């Protein structure tokens, strides 16, 4: 343990040289002391930090990518209800007037167009949390930055 060996060393010194003469180092070796122990207080302070900036990041990590697949799925259902509307717009336009099925089909657009907006509506939900994630893990790098500054 270097302090307690330099405790020791000016100890020794003292007692022969006298601590009048020794003033100065003395001193000295007092700075040098506070100076570890406040080294020693950001060294794990530091530690803690980044254990857990480290472990936020991964949590926010995997967020994302859950949140992006989640958003591809998304742009999928609603790129298959916009199918299904423009199969069932062009069989529409081509039915006999009258006709005795058009009833039905109107009817089966106007659900298809229901749960297309309301899936619009869910996509731009998730895409918002890609996107707030995607801030987060922004914040954790200006956190980490912070850090850094202050060490």
């Amino acid at each position: 343990n270097a302090s307690s060996q330099l405790t020791l060393l000016i100890g020794n010194l003292i007692q022969i040289l006298g601590e009048k003469s020794l003033t100065a180092l003395t001193n000295k070796i007092t700075a040098w002391k506070s100076q570890q122990q406040a080294r020693q207080q950001k060294n794990l302070e530091f530690s803690d930090k980044i254990n857990t900036l480290l472990s936020e990041t991964e949590g926010l990590t995997r967020d994302y990518e859950k949140q992006i697949n989640k958003l591809k799925n998304a742009d999928s259902k609603i790129k298959d209800l916009e199918n299904k509307i423009n199969q069932i717009q062009t069989r529409l336009s081509e039915l006999d007037p009258e006709s005795p099925e058009k009833k039905k089909l109107s009817r089966e657009e106007i659900q298809l167009t229901i749960k297309k907006d309301a899936a619009v509506k869910d996509r731009t939900l998730i895409e918002q949390k890609t996107l707030s994630i995607h801030s987060k893990l922004t914040d954790k790098s200006m956190q980490l930055e912070k850090e850094i500054d202050s060490f």
